[PDB]
């Protein structure tokens, strides 16, 4: 809407305070102005019809239980913008700026977020499974990410090329979790997932065998759940990222680190350039090998440990 940019303050759903970005007509809404053509969150009110309202308040402060999904949704939001933006030079989601929009208080009870072809959406969880999922900025970060595979790779969801597309968020939103800097690692969705339980989390990319996935590729899964296991077979594609980046031997295969600020860049590219709606996780490494040659050289030590993750995870 047209109004005023303003900044609000509320506390999420950690009890964190943060500084929210929001305009002022009338109302203080949840959108904020300063990124791109604007990150606007929406109240879906436990209803499954999207988006749901603009996040309306009349005070500009967001202390209240009900307001903590929609406090976090908006401001990871705005970090995972500054990532892609400040990091790869990239515009938003499709690259020229688009509108960022989410919905918190999806459904009932709900235990997942998505990314529905046109913006992302957030359960509550059952407060067992999960609490509300954009408390997490893994969790955020890797639904905006979905949005800019599919306006660049367009990897289908289903089998080999919907578990890269499942690892490319999960890559991301790590990523965009270490640049914020605030209790960073390598496991997946740990400050939302299962409030009874200290030290889980929903995935692992150190080590996805801890949660049930496989981190070799002799150990895929080749049913049909879970869309062929995208959130099952990302484990592969999430070991070897977690060694191009960190360095480890793994299944007698050592791997030199080359840290992540060249694992983001190597797949940043891959994802942008070489890949495709229907690429399997030979033709990943191939694009990640040549990503690394543009950036690095074919001699190079990035290259070199590019080939060594993949075949620690059994990728030709
Ligand atoms: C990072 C986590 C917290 C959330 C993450 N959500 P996701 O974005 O992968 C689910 N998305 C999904 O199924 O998209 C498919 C889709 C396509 C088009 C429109 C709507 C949906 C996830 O791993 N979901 C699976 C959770 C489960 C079922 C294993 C508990
Ligand atoms: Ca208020
Ligand atoms: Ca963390
Ligand atoms: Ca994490
Ligand atoms: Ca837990
Ligand atoms: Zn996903």
């Amino acid at each position: 809407i047209t109004g005023t940019s303003t900044v609000g303050v509320g506390r999420g759903v950690l009890g964190d305070q943060k500084n929210i970005n929001t305009t002022y007509s009338t109302y203080y809404y949840l959108q904020d102005n300063t990124r791109g053509n604007g990150i606007f969150t929406y109240d879906a009110k436990y209803r499954t019809t999207l988006p749901g309202s603009l996040w309306a308040d009349a005070d500009n402060q967001f202390f209240a239980s009900y307001d903590a999904p929609a406090v976090d949704a908006h401001y990871y939001a705005g970090v995972t913008y500054d990532y892609y933006k400040n990091v790869h030079n990239r515009l938003s989601y499709d690259g020229n700026n688009a509108a960022i929009r989410s919905s918190v208080h999806y459904s009932q009870g709900y235990n997942n977020a998505f990314w529905n072809g046109s913006q992302m959406v957030y359960g509550d969880g059952d407060g067992q499974t999960f609490i509300p999922l954009s408390g997490g900025i893994d969790v955020v970060a890797h639904e905006l990410t979905h949005a800019v595979t599919d306006y660049t790779a367009g990897l289908i969801y289903q089998n080999e090329s919907g578990a890269i597309n499942e690892a490319i968020s999960d890559i991301f939103g790590t990523l965009v979790e270490f640049y914020a800097n605030k209790n960073p690692d390598w496991e997946i969705g740990e400050d939302v997932y299962t409030p009874g339980i200290s030290g889980d989390s929903l995935r692992s990319m150190s080590d996805p065998a801890k949660y049930g996935d496989p981190d070799h590729y002799s150990k895929r899964y080749t049913g049909t759940q879970d869309n062929g296991g995208v959130h099952i077979n990302s484990g592969i594609i999430n070991k070897a990222a977690y060694l191009i980046s960190q360095g480890g031997t793994h299944y007698g295969v050592s791997v030199v680190g080359i840290g992540r600020d060249k694992l983001g860049k190597i797949f940043y590219r891959a994802l942008t350039q070489y890949l495709t709606p229907t690429s399997n996780f030979s033709q990943l490494r191939a694009a990640a090998v040549q990503s690394a040659t543009d950036l690095y050289g074919s001699t190079s030590q990035e290259v070199a440990s590019v080939k060594q993750a993949f075949d620690a995870v059994g990728v030709k």
